[PDB]
């Protein structure tokens, strides 16, 4: 049994259920995901929770993250996942298309003090953009 | 309106419903899809109905092709679709993985005599293979 | 003859030659690429120039960006490009892998005052990472 | 591993275009079902015409780079990347002259110490995108 992989699976489950009441259990106070720096200055459990909320709002309550595979090496965990969603919310200046999409993701997680301390994630931006009909942005904001 | 695009949409719906009673309406008697040459020597509506049945049996009755976009140029149609399924039957000598998957597909269809005459399709093999957990074949035959 | 497309082509050639002396001609003073917020607080011609220099340093002097196609819609340009390189510098806490790679990219450019004002780009992260041999990070930094 | 060594020679053959010695590692009953549309050949002769077709269509400078290779019993799985330039006719599409690069997965079955079954999955969609998504001029 890996506590690290268990913790990462709790993180995946949060995106699925949208339930983040217990996020402080597994998200470090100093948690950072550099991928959302454009959108927020938050850190820690608050940052992770708001990103979950963003996924649920932009990609619908039916948005799911399926596990392909998870592995670990020392204090790091790598997760191979697949996002399923429907584009119901505005995203980087693009109006909702209402279109279904699915895309692989890779997530890289560093543990510090038994908690997720750094989180990088790579969506399949181009593949998702294609499935969304390659919308033109209506603004840069 | 385009009759060709309409015919390609009927083709897509046949994969989705598994209903193939009427395939002779839009599939040419000389219909060929070179992608299944390995598995069968069939042609025409017969080939198409078998391939539909293969999809339903292998990727489950819930297997679905969603339309992203379809364009046409003269007697040719190009469809951008996404396949969704669960791997529940043997395929190319790999045992069922039970794995959900989804992958974009490009289809190229040539119309002749008002019917789909040639059909090339490109699954996202590698993308799907990853989602299946990259299974090793148990055999190069049937099994 | 689109001046916007010509400007985006000069931008592409900059990554190719590594020459940034003239970037003020086509990069807006308030130019932003949100993709590099993790790495730098720079803006304008200076931000664009350091990012080109980053590419040449990390993906080698031989790194090339190839044009597949470029379209425009009003004050916006969308470029379909392909990056070729070899991973020779540190990148997000990963040691250099020395690996060749190539990945499609989508770039979205907003023009203001006849210069590039906003720039978003989507590398094929997962495809590239596979070609890199999927390295584990040595640090989060 | 002699199997991995044999698969590396196979990869080298695409790179050099040199097919003189393919009978060394290609089984007399060698099949690649991906080319059934284009030829009825089998064995070393099939493998050799497929390498020639690659050199002809994707240029003499076309090459396969290795990402990783692994094996399980009598099977080898090779993760590769094709680099090429589209200079020859291909499934009814005229040469675009365009550069492209795409990952491939190859699955090889060994029988009697030689490559007997060969399946390969190009990144068709990604390559097609890099080629400008040309429309075919003919089905044949
Ligand atoms: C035009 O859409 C995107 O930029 C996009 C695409 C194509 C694919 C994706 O998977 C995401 C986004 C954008 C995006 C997020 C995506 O996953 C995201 O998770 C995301 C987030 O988790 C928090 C704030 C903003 C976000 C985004 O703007
Ligand atoms: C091991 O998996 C495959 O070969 C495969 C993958 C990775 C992705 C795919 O989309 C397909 C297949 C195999 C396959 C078919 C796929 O779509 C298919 O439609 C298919 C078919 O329609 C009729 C006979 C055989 C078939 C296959 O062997
Ligand atoms: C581990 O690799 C990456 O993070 C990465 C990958 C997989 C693919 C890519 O294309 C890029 C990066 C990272 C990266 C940049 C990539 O293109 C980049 O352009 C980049 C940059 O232009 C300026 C600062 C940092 C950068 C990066 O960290
Ligand atoms: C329109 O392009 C293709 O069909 C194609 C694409 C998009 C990507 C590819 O990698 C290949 C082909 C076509 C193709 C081969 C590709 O790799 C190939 O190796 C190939 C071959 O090895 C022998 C005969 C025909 C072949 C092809 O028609």
């Amino acid at each position: 049994r890996s506590e690290q992989i268990a913790a990462v699976r709790r993180m995946v489950e949060a995106y699925n259920t949208g339930k983040t009441d217990d996020v402080a259990d597994y998200i470090h106070p100093e948690y950072m995901n550099p991928g959302t720096l454009e959108f927020t200055s938050l850190r820690g459990p608050e940052l992770f929770a708001i990103n979950v909320a963003w996924v649920k709002k932009t990609f619908s309550e039916e948005a799911r993250l399926e596990e392909v595979g998870i592995e670990e090496r020392a204090d790091w965990v790598r997760a191979r996942l697949v996002l399923y969603g429907r584009h119901v919310g505005e995203m980087v200046g693009m109006a909702p298309t209402g279109r279904l999409f699915s895309g692989e993701q890779i997530h890289l997680l560093h543990f510090v003090d038994g908690k997720i301390h750094h989180h990088r994630d790579w969506p399949d931006y181009q593949g998702t953009y294609r499935q969304l009909g390659e919308p033109w942005p209506e603004t840069e904001h």
